[PDB]
C-alpha cells in the first residue's frame, strides 16, 4: 500500500569445510493490486491458467480482496516463470525478486539445519537459533498511488559455518538407518563430538525428513531426538559414579567389592544385577560386568552427594548453553540428603533424566582428560578454556577402565574399532519405553572423538546396548577417525 519490503539475501549455512547446507536462491514472486485487476476482468482466465489456478477460485479471491492494494498471486517461481506471466501485460500484476531457501544435503542434516517459513524467517534448528545473524536487514520501497521509490537499501545476512562435518554426518546417518532396519527399530539418534573443541561434528536422528518438501510430513520425523528425547541413562553413567569414587580418596581401580550373589537387600528393596556370575570384582570388573550391586556398594561408601556433584559438573540434566530451539534439559534432582535406595538408583543411572547431547558432552569431558569445553553447533576457531570438572588423574584412570570395558574378556567386543584402542560403556535407557545405548570415545589412549548411539527398543525385558548400539559405534567411530586422519594408536608399544 505505502511501503513494500525489499527482501534481503539470507546468509549461506555451510558445514565446517564449506559444503553448502542452506542456500538463499533468487525466486520471482507475483503480486497484484486488486483495484487495478478489477478493471481487467477479461484477462483473469488467462492469468489463472498461466498460474495453474481454478478460474472460479482465482476470481473469487480477487473479488473478495477488491478493496485491497496488495495480494500475492504466487510465490517462489523461477525467474523464467515470472517473465512469461509478466509478458501477458495484465493490468495490476507485478513481479518481486524474493529469496527462497534450498537445502542441498536435505534429509541427511534436516534437524540440525532446520528451515525457514514462507516469509524466509528461521522456523527450526540453526535457521531459527542463528536467525539474527543469518537474516540481514530488508530494504523498503515506497509505493504512492492515485486517490515507486527505494527508501533504505537491503543488507545481506551473514554466512555461518556449522561445527557439523557433512562427511561424518553422512556416515552417521547411513549407519544409524542401517542399524535401525537390521534391528526392526523405528527411531534413534547418533551424536559425534570433538572432545577437544566442544564441536558437534554430527547429530543425526531417525526418522528424518526432506526440508525441501514439507507438505504431508509426519510430526515424528520432525522430532530432533538427540536434543529433545529425555531418558534415564542407566549404565552409561556408571563411569561418572566411578569418577566420584576415585576422587573420594577411598578407592583405587584394583580395590575389590564382593557382589555375590548378584543381589543386595536394602531394607524393603532388592538391587539386582542382570549378569549374576560374580563374587569379587575390582573396579574395572564392576564396569565390565555392569554390576548394579558393585556400584551401589561404592556409592554407599562415598555418599550420593559426590556422585551428584560429578554428574552435575559434567552437565547431566543441566542447560547446554547452545540456545537451540526446543532443546531439553532433563532433570538431575539434588535430593540434598539421599537414602540408600535413591543413592543406588542414582549411581546406576535411573535417578536422573538426560538427553543424548548431554551424555555425549559428559563423555567428551571424560575423554578430554576431565576438561569440559562448552558445546558448539558452529565451527570453533578459538577453543574456549573450558573447566576442569574431573581431575586429569581420575579421568585418565576411568579412560583406561572404559578401554577395558571394550577390549577385555567378557567386555563389549562389538564396540572394538579396528586399528584403534576404543573405550566406552553400553546401557539400557528408560523413558516404560526403552532405548539401547552405547557411549564412548576413541582413540582410547589419546582421545579425539566422543559418540553416543541411541536406538529405540521394541524389546522384551532385555538389555541390548552391547548387541544393537555397540556395532554402530564401531563402524561410525572407525569411519570418523579415518575421515579426520587420526593416527591408529594400536601399534607395537
Ligand atoms: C545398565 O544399563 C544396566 C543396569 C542398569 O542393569 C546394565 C545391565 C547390562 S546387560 C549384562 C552385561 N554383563 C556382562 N557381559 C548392561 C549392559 O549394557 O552391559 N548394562
Amino acid at each position: 500500500v505505502r511501503h513494500i519490503a525489499i527482501p534481503a539475501h539470507r546468509g549461506l549455512i555451510t558445514d565446517r569445510n564449506g559444503e553448502p547446507l542452506a542456500v538463499s536462491t533468487p525466486v520471482t514472486t507475483l503480486w497484484a493490486n486488486p483495484k487495478e485487476l478489477m478493471t481487467a476482468k477479461e484477462r483473469w482466465p488467462q492469468l489463472a491458467a498461466a498460474l495453474g489456478q481454478d478460474t472460479k477460485l482465482f476470481a473469487d479471491r480477487i473479488e473478495q480482496n477488491a478493496e485491497r492494494e496488495f495480494i500475492y498471486l504466487v510465490r517462489g517461481l523461477t525467474p523464467e516463470q515470472g517473465e512469461g506471466v509478466i509478458a501477458l501485460k495484465v493490468p495490476g500484476v507485478y513481479s518481486i525478486e524474493e529469496f527462497r531457501r534450498f537445502y542441498p544435503a536435505g534429509e541427511v542434516v534436516a534437524h540440525a539445519v532446520g528451515f525457514t517459513d514462507v516469509d524466509d524467517r528461521g522456523r527450526e534448528g540453526i535457521e531459527l537459533a542463528f536467525d539474527e545473524w543469518l537474516a540481514g536487514v530488508p530494504g523498503k520501497r515506497q509505493v504512492l498511488k492515485d486517490r515507486v521509490q527505494v527508501t533504505k537499501n537491503a543488507k545481506p545476512g551473514k554466512t555461518l559455518a556449522l561445527s557439523i562435518d557433512l562427511r561424518l554426518q553422512y556416515l552417521a546417518h547411513r549407519e544409524l538407518r542401517n542399524a535401525l532396519l537390521e534391528n526392526g527399530a523405528k527411531a534413534g539418534s547418533l551424536v559425534i563430538m570433538d572432545v577437544k573443541t566442544g564441536e558437534i561434528l554430527a547429530m543425526t536422528n531417525q526418522p528424518t525428513y526432506n526440508p525441501n518438501n514439507r507438505r504431508n510430513l509426519q510430526p515424528a520425523a520432525m522430532r530432533n531426538r538427540a536434543m529433545i528425547d529425555v531418558f534415564e541413562p542407566g549404565s552409561t553413567v556408571k563411569p561418572f559414579s566411578m569418577s566420584a569414587a576415585l576422587a573420594s580418596g577411598r578407592w583405587k581401580p584394583s580395590d575389590i567389592v564382593d557382589v555375590y550373589p548378584g543381589t543386595l537387600q536394602i531394607g524393603r528393596y532388592t538391587i539386582r544385577d542382570v549378569s549374576r556370575n560374580s563374587r569379587q570384582l575390582d573396579l574395572t570388573g564392576i564396569l565390565i560386568k555392569s554390576s548394579n550391586v558393585g556400584i551401589s556398594k561404592i556409592a554407599f561408601d562415598i555418599g550420593a552427594e559426590s556422585i551428584y556433584s560429578v554428574m552435575q559438573q559434567v552437565g547431566l540434566g543441566q542447560d547446554t548453553g547452545l540456545g537451540f530451539p526446543g532443546e531439553r534439559v532433563g532433570n538431575l534432582p539434588n535430593h540434598r540428603k539421599w537414602p540408600k535406595a535413591e543413592t543406588a538408583t542414582l549411581a546406576y543411572g535411573y535417578g536422573l533424566s538426560v538427553t543424548a547431547i548431554q551424555l555425549a558432552h559428559a563423555y567428551a569431558a571424560l575423554a578430554n582428560d576431565g576438561k569440559s569445553v562448552p558445546l558448539s553447533m558452529t565451527r570453533v576457531d578459538r577453543v574456549p578454556d573450558g573447566v576442569q570438572v574431573i581431575s586429569p588423574e581420575v579421568a585418565s584412570t576411568v579412560q583406561g577402565m572404559l578401554q577395558q570395558v571394550v577390549e577385555a574378556q567378557g567386555g563389549v567386543f562389538r564396540a572394538q574399532v579396528p586399528g584403534y584402542h576404543a573405550a566406552g560403556k553400553s546401557g539400557t535407557a528408560r523413558k516404560n519405553a526403552y532405548r539401547s545405548l552405547f557411549a564412548g570415545f576413541a582413540p582410547a589412549t589419546d582421545p579425539r572423538i566422543a559418540m553416543v548411539v541411541v536406538i529405540d527398543e521394541p524389546s522384551k525385558a532385555g538389555y541390548f546396548g552391547g548387541l544393537v548400539s555397540a556395532p554402530v559405534f564401531s563402524k561410525v567411530m572407525a569411519g570418523a577417525l579415518r575421515l579426520m586422519n587420526v593416527p591408529p594408536d594400536n601399534l607395537p608399544t
